[PDB]
């Protein structure tokens, strides 16, 4: 019933999207990709999708980028929790996840240590401008690679260890329709 809070503040839905915004984005889903991917998912699959942002624990503050895992534990623990929440509240929901910048880091760290119960509900993961692309080798540790897609724009140097901000980092708007298709591929009807 609330935007970005539909897992927390709503009924169970056949499909549950879980998104972690990039640094300094306001809200739970931000205003860049998740907003898009969300509406895009609901449109393409009316009556089926509930979007849940990751917050407010994940502050998406800049300084957390420099922490060992590239975000905060609180943030990861938060994401972890919501995946489980889905498992608990809605055991028949097909989960799809997303992340941009540090939000991808959140997911990278939350999804890698989820039990098989929960991981097996995650059909698809999309990561834009992943800040852990090189630290984890273009994948999520301990998570099927065919279910993962990483959008790394030409010039986007955060995909390569650094935290350098280019106009290529800010372009993942363009990848929503493709990201959506990827997710939707896996979540068949």
């Amino acid at each position: 019933a609330i935007t970005g809070d539909e897992l927390r503040t709503g009924p169970c839905e056949p499909i549950t999207f879980i998104f972690a915004r990039g640094s300094t984005e306001p809200g739970l889903l931000g205003i860049t990709t998740g907003p898009g991917v969300c509406n895009a998912l609901k449109l393409s699959r009316p009556g089926q999708v509930a979007c849940q942002g990751v917050g407010p624990a994940y502050t998406a503050d800049l300084a957390s980028n420099f922490l060992p895992q590239g975000t905060s534990q609180i943030a990861i623990d938060e994401a972890a929790g919501l995946f489980k929440l889905a498992a608990s509240k809605c055991p028949d929901t097909k989960i799809v996840a997303g992340g941009y910048s540090q939000g991808a880091a959140v997911m990278h760290g939350a999804i890698r240590n989820l039990p098989s119960n929960v991981q097996n509900m995650i059909k698809g993961v999309v990561l834009f401008g992943d800040t852990r692309n090189k630290q984890d080798g273009g994948r999520i540790p301990n998570f099927p690679t065919d279910r993962t897609k990483i959008y790394c724009a030409f010039g986007d140097l955060v995909c390569d260890g650094t935290l350098i901000i280019t106009a290529a980092h800010l372009s993942y708007g363009d990848d929503v329709p493709n990201a959506t298709s990827f997710l939707l591929s896996k979540v068949l009807e």
